[PDB]
């Protein structure tokens, strides 16, 4: 699996006031970062994700969370190691399952990104 809209957006919205870079808040620009798009196959940014949710486009929470998992992981994968973007992107890793679990949302541990 069920998508539970409320605990999703929580979740999200939980991901945006801790974003302080806003580096997750809105899609990576053609016209700002011409190279993004031939690096990242899978933008995915907290925007789409909360349109996805609300629109029903994901099947379930696990889904959501694949989601946000997939947005870390470009960070990861785009910037380079050290710049204050890789640090928020690395801390993002590191603590986003809590917000999820913060969320009321189930986490399995060995599974997750």
């Amino acid at each position: 699996g069920t998508l539970d809209k409320a605990r999703c957006l929580a979740f999200v919205h939980q991901l945006w006031d801790k974003d302080k870079l806003k580096m997750f808040h809105h899609p990576i620009s053609a016209a700002e970062l011409p190279d993004y798009h031939k690096v990242i196959n899978y933008p995915v940014d907290l925007s789409t994700i909360r349109q996805g949710i609300e629109s029903g486009k994901y099947d379930s929470d696990a889904d959501v969370q694949n989601a946000v998992a997939q947005m870390i992981a470009n960070a990861l994968e785009y910037n380079a190691k050290g710049t204050e973007w890789h640090q928020q992107a690395l801390s993002f890793r590191s603590i986003y399952l809590d917000v999820a679990r913060q969320c009321g949302l189930s986490v399995d541990d060995d599974a997750a990104y």
